């Protein structure tokens, strides 16, 4: 493959949306470490916790317009959208990731 | 006062979620410019028991603080416990936050 998977424009994405988005441990703990590591395999976050769930974090986050995601082969790639978050949003990331606790 | 945890007990995620809604994040809004409000100045299209859990997950998150004074209820955002433990991140919310 070499493809985006569904992502929002920067024209609909909303602050309730990506608080949303952020609001939960495991969501906050994958946007923390694409922040730090850069992009990462959907398979690099264990978290102990239901696939179905994991699922649904990273949907959240792509719908919500935090993460791009793209699908390279066989796995799909994690991207923090960083540049469209800063243009919406100056300093909610960096406020964010501040105040976040290693998971 | 109304239920409301101690500082000890207010995590990121949690303030992020009660953020994470439109007429939640409304409330915060209103509350930080006008100040502790109470009464019905938070009328939107939405049913009261809804409504009320938005103001109870406000306060069981740590972001507002609620007393009874008569038959209202004064809301005041927990601003000095939110900065002392999340600096700039209300700000940071309430500089891109539009009206609903």
């Amino acid at each position: 493959s070499m493809r985006f998977l569904y992502h929002p424009d920067r024209k609909d994405i909303s602050l309730p949306g990506v608080l949303y988005a952020l609001g939960d441990p495991a969501r906050l703990e994958i946007v923390r470490l694409l922040a730090s590591k850069g992009e990462q395999c959907c398979a690099e976050f264990d978290f102990a916790i239901a696939k179905s769930t994991m699922s649904n974090h990273f949907k959240i986050l792509r719908e919500s317009g935090v993460v791009l995601t793209r699908k390279e082969g066989t796995q799909h790639i994690n991207r923090l959208r960083r540049e469209d978050l800063e243009t919406l949003f100056p300093g909610l990331l960096d406020a964010v990731l501040r105040s976040a606790q290693p998971l």
